[PDB]
């Protein structure tokens, strides 16, 4: 079926879209060419409709099915409950959009009457009816980019499709908990969200080395979300129904996936009908859940139709990473086509062909991939890192413009080990930070799609968690890292390394000369920026982050 139908009716902004980025004097000290940097708004939403929408035409074979039935055994061993409405809400963000019936997210996080009774009679009519069809708002994602001249254009926005506020607290009650312990279970280590940062390296390395004769490629889907079929949502459905559940539940869970999973009609901002949708919806609890069990079993049934040898895979979402034993280059070639054909046949055809690499550096999967330092020591440390040119488009935007999300403290948490998160990132805002004696202010940032606050003087005890403590030392980087970080720079219009050095070694003595978390930050996280360096001993349970997916699940931890 056509993964959306539209009427004509326009996807509008419910508020001013800033597009261009400002001349500010903070954000250009850090980037100079700000012309470079934009944000998407509703006005290129038509090419993003062009793109998403088509025809779904879903074989399945044998393979399919057999990956299928392993999975739903998995599935029956995992017992899972509903949250209390109070659970519920307090999963809420803070700034969740309002519900269109009379109260917000503030409402829900302090259980208001009125809104605690609007969700319980939401809950009831679920349970009391499984078909009728519920109503999302369709919108124009705003997000930051750098300008890409190869590409031919800049990007469309992304359009984001979400129910009311009070579907999304029922959502919660009746599947917080499947989607943040079943996929583990099923998908065992091939479940990415499972893992820190480091952890992801230390899996794609080991399995790297576990090979004979490694091979290793990503698959892109194009427009996965669009090449979700009403099948592949019921299928899903039908994986979370194997679970140990409660009567409620179990209706609950049947209703929404029916009423709000499968499809349903599209409103804009301005409560016009913009259309019918029949894929999955970006900004409900089961997308990322739902895409990335959807894209393992896809995957896993393909690598058996490619008959590719000692497979193991890394999926996120629709993010996917398959290390193989190569079987030469030309049969590794015949291999993926295979592949890609049988992914085709599921519905999930590549937006780039897939392509075999022979070195894990040059394999990008989530945007990243691994590379290799130094400690103090001398000893080779790998560690996951990226272009940085995004992080930086988004860190100048953040800079110049207040905003809820920032990135870039996501950013220096996720890639602290990084050179360029460290001379440039942390350089930069923690500058700004002392600046506005703003270094005890907590700042909200996504992880994994969940939403976290956090403290940035905390940064050091964080990332020494994470990473452990090489992620002070790490020097003597790749010449692959070095000239892909060099070549950002120069494009972007981004102060030299060297000039970062200098920087830092000023924005360092002011956080010694102050108290407690503040010289803490300034001995670990500049001691790469001083020639007599500091003893980087043990600091004097981040677990729940790194646990399960939540991209456009509306949850706050
Ligand atoms: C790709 C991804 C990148 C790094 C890792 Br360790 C896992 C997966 C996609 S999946 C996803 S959700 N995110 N957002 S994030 O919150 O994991 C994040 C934020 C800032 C830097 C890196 C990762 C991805 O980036």
């Amino acid at each position: 079926s056509m993964s959306y139908t539209w009427t004509g009716a326009l996807i509008t902004p419910c508020a001013a879209e800033e597009s261009k980025l400002p001349i500010n004097a903070l954000s250009n000290s850090l980037l100079r060419h700000h012309n470079m940097v934009y944000a998407t708004t509703s006005r290129s939403a038509g090419l993003r409709q062009k793109k998403v929408t088509f025809d779904r035409l879903q074989v399945l074979d044998d393979h399919y099915r057999d990956v299928l039935k392993e999975m739903k055994a998995k599935a029956s061993t995992v017992k899972a409950k509903l949250l209390s409405v109070e659970e519920a809400c307090k999963l809420t963000p803070p700034h969740s959009a309002k519900s269109k019936f009379g109260y917000g997210a503030k409402d829900v996080r302090n259980l208001s009457s009125k809104a605690v009774n609007h969700i319980h009679s939401v809950w009831k009519d679920l349970l009391e009816d499984t078909v009728t069809p519920i109503d999302t708002t369709i919108m124009a994602k705003n997000e930051v980019f750098c300008v890409q001249p190869e590409k031919g254009g800049r990007k469309p926005a992304r359009l984001i499709v979400f129910p009311d506020l009070g579907v999304r607290v029922c959502e919660k009650m009746a599947l917080y908990d499947v989607v943040s312990t079943l996929p583990q279970v099923v998908m065992g280590s091939s479940y990415g969200f499972q893992y820190s940062p480091g952890q992801r390296v230390e899996f794609l390395v080991n399995t790297w080395k576990s090979k004979k004769n490694p091979m290793g490629f990503s698959y892109d889907t194009r427009c996965f979300d669009s090449t979700v079929t009403e099948n592949d949502i019921r299928v899903e459905e039908s994986i979370y129904q194997c679970c140990d559940l409660a009567p409620e539940a179990r209706q609950a869970i049947k209703s929404l996936t029916e009423r709000l999973y499968i499809g349903g009609p599209l409103t804009n901002s301005k409560g016009q009908n913009c259309g019918y949708r029949r894929c999955r919806a970006s900004g409900v609890l089961t997308t990322s859940c739902g895409n990335t069990l959807t894209c393992y079993l896809k995957a896993s049934a393909a690598c058996r139709a490619a008959k590719l040898q000692d497979c193991t895979m890394l999926v996120n979402g629709d993010d996917l990473v398959v290390i193989c034993e190569s079987a030469g280059t030309q049969e590794d070639a015949a291999s993926l086509r295979v592949f890609t054909e049988a992914m085709t046949r599921y519905s999930a055809p590549p937006g780039d062909p897939p392509q075999p690499e022979y070195d894990l550096e040059l394999i990008t999967s989530c945007s990243s991939n691994v590379s290799v330092a130094h400690d103090a020591s001398g000893k080779r440390v790998y560690y996951l890192t990226r272009d940085p040119t995004t992080p930086l488009a988004r860190a100048a935007w953040e800079t110049a413009r207040h905003t809820p999300v920032n990135s870039w403290l996501g950013n220096i948490i996720m890639y602290a080990p990084t050179l360029w998160a460290r001379m440039i990132l942390m350089t930069h805002f923690f500058s700004i930070l002392l600046a506005q004696e703003q270094l005890e202010k907590a700042l909200d940032c996504q992880i994994y799609g969940a939403c976290y606050s956090i403290e940035p003087l905390d940064l050091p005890q964080i990332i020494e968690r994470l990473h452990g403590l090489s992620a002070f030392s790490l020097h003597s980087y790749s010449p692959g890292e070095i000239n892909r970080v060099a070549s950002c720079l120069r494009k972007l219009g981004v102060p030299p390394l060297r000039a970062w050095r200098h920087r830092a070694r000023n924005v360092r003595a002011r956080l010694l000369s102050r108290g407690g978390r503040a010289a803490i930050c300034g001995k670990y996280l500049f001691n790469w920026a001083v020639k007599t360096k500091l003893k980087l001993t043990p600091i004097a349970d981040l677990s729940s982050w790194f646990t399960a997916g939540y991209s456009g699940g509306d949850i706050y931890h």
